[PDB]
């Protein structure tokens, strides 16, 4: 067991292994407070994350259980990784705090989109790595849910690593009006047609891809309908086929009250991108989920070609998430969750 020591940082006790130096306040959500440090066995500036409440409810306790397995389990080039997990508990009886740490992120794409100028070979190997990554959280049956620019960290070598996975946080007040938190959603989950599945995420990929190509949003919608009236005009109105997997009988009425539109030509919209770039956004900007590329098919696409190589794109270990239909007591959870901080064995 290390050492511990104490501080206050804005009005938050923090309670540290010694390896841990020069803790500075970054930010703090509703989940928890986030500190920049230095850690002297690895030499990295790292991110360590104090988990606020995180036993309080069996949802909160439940959310814990879940984030550590799903950090525990990412061990991709283009992935946000774990480097520790602690408590200053020495035993279940007193566990109360869990400190989750990782590489301290800089820049994330908002802070290259908005303010740095882009080539097509710039498009090429960020959209090559979101990718790269995708392709490994999918072959674990992960769904990430909420990919858009400022979950995207990125360097001055361009390199790119995937961050903060939706663990079902998102509530109706944070998706309302004219907010950056909607506008990469798939129109499918936007508005609760269908059970979704993986394919949610390369809609995502569609919106950022285009954003990168002409530096404006692509569907930056004042509420749900204006952004779906925006994603209706480019791809076209439903069919028969599509109308008969939407679930809801009114979400069903309410598409057939609008006018019939056709899919708008690509070109004339992207006008001056590379012809396999359009190409591309043509496949992943699909209303029908079932018909959308898979990020698989996606790298091997030619636009791709300076990139692309089929062994250097790993796939995950296999990912028992059996606990998501399984019914226990904050104790319960808390004990499962304990476990997973003692058994962490860090990376090389
Ligand atoms: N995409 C993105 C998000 C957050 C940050 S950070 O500068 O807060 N750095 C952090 C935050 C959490 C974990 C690691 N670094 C940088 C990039
Ligand atoms: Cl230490
Ligand atoms: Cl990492
Ligand atoms: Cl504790
Ligand atoms: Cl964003
Ligand atoms: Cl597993
Ligand atoms: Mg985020």
């Amino acid at each position: 067991r290390p050492t511990f020591y104490r501080q206050e940082l804005n009005k938050t006790i923090w309670e540290v292994p010694e390896r841990y130096q020069n803790l500075s306040p970054v930010g703090s959500g509703a989940y928890g407070s986030v500190c920049a440090a230095f850690d002297t066995k690895t030499g990295h500036r790292v991110a360590v994350k104090k988990l606020s409440r995180p036993f309080q409810s069996i949802i909160h306790a439940k959310r814990t259980y879940r984030e550590l397995r799903l950090l525990k389990h990412m061990k991709h080039e283009n992935v946000i990784g774990l480097l520790d997990v602690f408590t200053p508990a020495r035993s279940l009886e007193e566990f109360n705090d869990v400190y989750l740490v990782t590489h301290l992120m800089g820049a994330d794409l908002n802070n290259i989109v908005k303010c740095q100028k882009l080539t097509d070979d710039h498009v090429q190997f960020l959209i090559y790595q979101i990718l790269r990554g995708l392709k490994y959280i999918h072959s674990a049956d992960i769904i990430h849910r909420d990919l858009k620019p400022s979950n995207l960290a990125v360097n001055e070598d361009c390199e790119l690593k995937i961050l903060d996975f939706g663990l079902a946080r998102h509530t109706d007040d944070e998706m309302t009006g004219y907010v950056a938190t909607r506008w990469y959603r798939a129109p499918e989950i936007m508005l609760n047609w269908m059970h979704y599945n993986q394919t949610v995420d390369i809609w995502s990929v569609g919106c950022i891809m285009a954003e990168l190509l002409t530096g404006r949003t692509l569907f930056p919608g004042t509420d749900h309908i204006d952004q779906l009236k925006l994603i209706l005009r480019l791809v076209g109105t439903p069919g028969a086929e599509l109308l008969k997997k939407i679930s809801s009988e009114s979400a069903r009425n309410y598409i057939q009250s609008l006018a019939q539109m056709p899919k708008m030509n690509f070109a004339n919209v992207f006008i001056g991108a590379n012809p396999l770039a359009v190409d591309l956004l043509e496949k992943m900007l699909v209303l029908d989920s079932d018909k959308r590329i898979t990020a698989a098919q996606a790298l091997a696409h030619a636009y791709f070609a300076q990139y692309h190589d089929p062994d250097d794109e790993p796939v995950a270990d296999p990912y028992d998430q059996s606990f998501e239909s399984r019914d226990l007591l904050i104790d319960e959870w808390k004990s499962l969750t304990y476990d997973e901080v003692i058994s962490f064995v860090p990376p090389p």
